[PDB]
C-alpha cells in the first residue's frame, strides 16, 4: 500500500463537525464515511444530516444520544431508502421524532461492509476506499487535551471502543521514540479540539485504543 494517505486532499472529507453534549459520535462517523463514497460516486461533496440519524434509526438498533453504530446507521440508510442533507435536517444535539424528508434525501447506500479486524486490512481499505468508519477507546483525560503529535495513551484498550470517528488517512512522522505510524482521524468535537479537529493515532502499535477492531464502511 502507500506509505501516506489524505482523502482530504482529494475532496472526500467535510469540515469538522461538533456532536454537542450528545452521545451521537456513531452518526457523525456514519456520515462521514457515507459522505465520502457519496463523493467517490457523484464528485458532489455534500454534508449529511446526523439529526436524521438520531431521531429516526431506532429501528435498526440505534439509540440516538444513548450509543449507537456506524452499520446500524448505514442498515438505516438503505432500509429508509435515503438520508436528507445536513442543510435540510440540521444537527439539534437531542434526540427527537423522526422528520426525514424524501424530497430532501441526497444520500442513498446498498449495505456496508465489515473490516477484518487487524491494521493491515484496515490500512488497505483506507488505501483504496475512501474514509473508513471505526470506533475507538477514546475515555482517557490524554485524549481531551491532545493538541498535536502522535497520540498514544499506554492505558487505552483495544477491545473496549466508546467513541466512533473517522480515519481519513494515515503516515508517518520521526519520533523521539520510532514509533513514527499514523492514522489521521477526524473527530466530531469541533475545530478547538485536537489539531483542527484531527488526531493522529498510533498505528501499528498493536491496534492501539482499538482503531481496527470495528471497523466498516457503506457500500455506494
Ligand atoms: C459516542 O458519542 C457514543 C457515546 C456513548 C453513549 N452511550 C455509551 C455507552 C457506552 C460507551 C459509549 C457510549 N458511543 C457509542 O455510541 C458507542 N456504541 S456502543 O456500541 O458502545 C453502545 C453503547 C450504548 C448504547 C448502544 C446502543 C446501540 C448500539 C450501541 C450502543 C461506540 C462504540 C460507537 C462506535
Amino acid at each position: 500500500a502507500p506509505r501516506s494517505v489524505d482523502w482530504r486532499e482529494k475532496g472526500y472529507v467535510t469540515p469538522v463537525k461538533n456532536q454537542g453534549q450528545c452521545g451521537s459520535c456513531w452518526a457523525f462517523s456514519a456520515t462521514g464515511a457515507l459522505e465520502g463514497q457519496m463523493f467517490r460516486k457523484t464528485g458532489r461533496l455534500i454534508s449529511l444530516s446526523e439529526q436524521n440519524l438520531v431521531d429516526c434509526s431506532g429501528p435498526q438498533g440505534n439509540e440516538g444520544c444513548n450509543g449507537g453504530l456506524m452499520d446500524y446507521a448505514f442498515q438505516y440508510v438503505q432500509d429508509n431508502g435515503g438520508l436528507d442533507s445536513e442543510e435540510s435536517y440540521p444537527y439539534e444535539a437531542t434526540e427527537e421524532s423522526c422528520k426525514y424528508n424524501p424530497k430532501y434525501s441526497v444520500a442513498n447506500d446498498a449495505g456496508f461492509v465489515d473490516i477484518p479486524k487487524q491494521e493491515k486490512a484496515l490500512m488497505k481499505a483506507v488505501a483504496t476506499v475512501g474514509p473508513i468508519s471505526v470506533a475507538i477507546d477514546a475515555g482517557h483525560e490524554s485524549f481531551l487535551f491532545y493538541k498535536e503529535g502522535i497520540y498514544f495513551e499506554p492505558d487505552c484498550s483495544s477491545e473496549d471502543m466508546d467513541h466512533g470517528v473517522l480515519v481519513v488517512g494515515y503516515g508517518f512522522e520521526s519520533t523521539e521514540s520510532d514509533n513514527n505510524k499514523y492514522w489521521l482521524v477526524k473527530n466530531s468535537w469541533g475545530e478547538e479540539w485536537g489539531m483542527g479537529g484531527y488526531v493522529k493515532m498510533a498505528k501499528d502499535r498493536r491496534n492501539h485504543c482499538g482503531i481496527a477492531s470495528a471497523a466498516s464502511y457503506p457500500t455506494v
